[PDB]
């Protein structure tokens, strides 16, 4: 029924006022006592990616047919990092493929802490994403954080959230089948318009998701204590309705920056 259900309304009359760039969104009091994490945080300023930070594209995914990762699809400008979809010449990409998107994958590893990013759809059907992920040893789990194709006129006023165990060991939940679960949640802005800040504060305890700082979801963490990979990408998903569409592939996908934070 995820298609359908919107569990409940966002609301954002008492959204926190944007105080300083050096806390999360949710907490620029610092009650929570949160250290930026200066390795991997970036504000994706100049002109060209840190490559000592980020993967160019995604070693371990082509992409989703018919869309393929491709380092040239994304670039640096005004102090964001930006995401095109392009459709090369007939015959250009592997079999199955026909459009280009970009993918940029941390380089470092992370379990807990405060995760957040501030992103501006693109207005094409591709899904935007910023998740977290890891496939490692036979556990494979996954956070997505931010994963909408509001580019679709039909989802704009949708707001997804969901946490998968594609396969979990014995003595981690024990998972062979892979499970998921999902919920959305209707928000009163069409959400291509205008940047938003996309938090997650990750615990032992609970995965708490944020959006503009106000909390929308908390979920019981029973199975995501696998250290996993920031990324950043487009993507086709038929589910979304996010399939190519050469008339309108001419948007930009904007991640203003990424910032995170440990405990202590
Ligand atoms: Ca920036
Ligand atoms: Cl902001």
């Amino acid at each position: 029924s995820h298609h359908h259900h919107h569990h409940g309304s966002i609301d954002f009359s008492n959204a926190p006022k944007r105080l300083n760039n050096k806390y999360p969104l949710s907490d620029q009091k610092n009650e929570g006592g949160w250290v930026l994490n200066k390795k991997a945080s970036d504000e994706f300023k100049g002109k060209k990616l840190n490559e000592e930070r980020w993967f160019p594209n995604n070693p371990k995914w082509k992409g989703r047919q018919p869309t393929f990762f491709a380092k040239e699809n994304t670039t640096f400008e005004d102090g964001c990092c930006v995401m095109r979809t392009y459709k090369p010449e007939a015959g250009s990409l592997p079999e199955g493929y026909t459009h280009t998107a970009g993918f940029l994958v941390s380089k470092e590893l992370f379990l807990y802490g405060y995760f957040e990013a501030r992103l501006r759809p693109n207005d094409s059907p591709w899904v935007f994403g910023f998740w977290m992920s890891n496939n490692e040893r036979n556990w494979w789990t996954l956070i997505d954080i931010c994963e909408n194709c509001p580019g679709n006129p039909a989802n704009r006023h949708d707001l997804n959230s969901n946490v998968h165990v594609f396969k979990a060991p014995a003595d981690k939940g024990d998972i062979k089948k892979h499970i998921n679960f999902p919920a959305k949640y209707y928000i009163p802005f069409e959400l291509q318009k205008d940047f938003h800040v996309w938090g997650l504060d990750w615990s032992k305890e609970y995965i708490r998701l944020y959006i503009d700082g106000v909390l929308y979801r908390e979920i019981e963490n029973k199975y995501w204590h696998q250290p996993l990979r920031i990324n950043l990408n487009n993507e086709s998903n038929k589910w979304f309705g996010a399939l190519p569409d050469d008339n309108n592939m001419d948007s930009e996908y904007l991640i203003d920056y990424v910032r995170v934070w440990y405990k202590k």
